């Protein structure tokens, strides 16, 4: 397989650890595991790629531990403790412990774990005195050589150890926070956030959100945006600042959706779009709206374990009263195209998906959602509905997407919905 397939395989394997009565909790924790492994790029995959047997079992047992979770998000303080232990439940820790202590800001263990790394690294040099240097000179030389080597894997692994003295470095909370944002180091952002003075927290969170909410955003930005948005106390002031930034609101929603932070997007739609001057003021554009829906339906197919939650957010955008104008324009056919043809096609693909068991009740809920959306398209533009139908069918036939069974005419499934609609 490709590296992407190996990451998806590793995520799916670690997701076997997740069991919980609440389906939203299961889905959210499974998405958290996928972000921890890495989706489009390696995150912790780099450390665990070749783990099998007891090495994988150690990770399984960590993610099975209810103490490692805060709702649907990983509890980094608890994870850091587990990932720096020598053994848990009779299984040796397979991870590079100094690197885990750095990443999770386990400040009581970074220095002693680095000393063990330093002592073994020193063992590749001759056992005597080296080049007549003093012990301090030689210790500074080996430590610098070791840290210069480790820093290739990321600035976090050369952040905590003083080059001159070898001691654990101390950071002011603002300096650490800014460095962690620069490093796209989500664990460090949270660690230093907890050390900011109360009067500084809102300003620093807002700075981070405005800096990262841009079309240049990448996957490692999303956990930082999610963390910062959920720590903001005054969401109305945040919107005022973000709406002054070019594509700021679009970029925030888009990055959160693509990384499956669905609960956060739900919360922001409620705060910013379902809130009750100009009653019809918009905070994102018609095209932004269509891109939210298309991103959600694409994420739904890529992550079927989240399909219920993705559909919920699609319907939140669809039925939001302040967005009714966008909803209508989203089903308007013009120049032989309709903005939501792919969304409808992907909802149909999801509805007909059979690789995971779903009850007849869940299938009927999915079907009714689709029929209700199609009925709206027909009611808005009855004279264009025949073209609308053709475009959905063509979109189903033109794309071979995830979750779509090969050599199956999905257009026939669309025709079944269309037929029920007329009668």
């Amino acid at each position: 397989p490709t590296q992407k397939e190996l990451r998806d395989t590793m995520s799916k394997k670690l997701q076997e650890a997740i069991k919980h009565p609440d389906p939203a909790v299961v889905a959210g924790r499974k998405s958290a595991i996928k972000r921890w492994v890495g989706v489009l790029q390696d995150n912790f995959m780099e450390h665990i790629k070749y783990f099998k047997g007891d090495k994988l079992k150690f990770l399984h047992n960590v993610f099975q531990d209810e103490g490692c979770w805060s709702g649907v998000r990983l509890d980094n303080a608890a994870l850091g403790q587990r990932f720096t232990e020598e053994k848990i439940g009779g299984i040796d820790n397979p991870l590079r412990k100094y690197e885990m202590a750095c990443s999770y800001c386990v400040v009581d263990k970074i220095h002693p774990l680095f000393q063990k790394r330093f002592e073994s690294y020193r063992n590749k040099f001759p056992p005597g005195a080296f080049d007549g240097k003093t012990e301090t000179e030689f210790g500074k030389y080996v430590r610098n050589s070791l840290l210069d080597s480790i820093k290739r894997k990321g600035p976090v692994f050369d952040f905590w150890i003083d080059r001159e003295s070898g001691e654990l470095k101390k950071y002011d909370a603002v300096e650490g926070f800014d460095s962690a944002v620069k490093f796209k180091w989500s664990e460090g952002v949270e660690y230093f956030y907890n050390h900011l003075k109360e009067e500084d927290k809102e300003k620093k969170l807002t700075e981070a959100i405005l800096a990262l909410s841009r079309v240049q955003s990448v996957e490692k930005d999303a956990p930082i945006l999610d963390f910062c948005v959920n720590k903001i106390v005054d969401k109305d002031t945040l919107l005022q600042k973000l709406s002054q930034k070019d594509k700021g609101v679009y970029s925030l929603f888009a990055e959160l959706i693509e990384s499956c932070f669905f609960d956060t997007v739900h919360d922001l739609v409620q705060c910013w779009c379902y809130k009750e001057g100009d009653h019809s003021e918009k905070i994102f554009s018609q095209r932004d709206y269509e891109l939210f829906l298309s991103s959600l339906s694409d994420t739904m197919l890529k992550n079927p374990e989240l399909s219920v939650q993705a559909r919920s957010l699609i319907m939140e955008f669809w039925e939001c009263g302040s967005l009714y104008q966008y909803r209508k324009a989203a089903v308007n056919t013009s120049n032989y195209t309709v903005p939501t043809s792919g969304v409808f096609a992907e909802l149909i693909v999801n509805w007909r998906r059979e690789d995971i068991y779903k009850t007849d009740e869940e299938k009927e809920i999915e079907k009714k959602e689709i029929l209700d959306m199609m009925s709206f398209a027909k009611d808005c533009f009855p004279e264009k509905f025949e073209l609308f139908k053709k475009l959905i069918i063509r979109d189903l036939r033109l794309c071979g997407r995830e979750g779509k069974r090969v050599n199956v005419d999905y257009g026939l499934f669309a025709e079944e919905l269309f037929s029920e609609l007329e009668k």
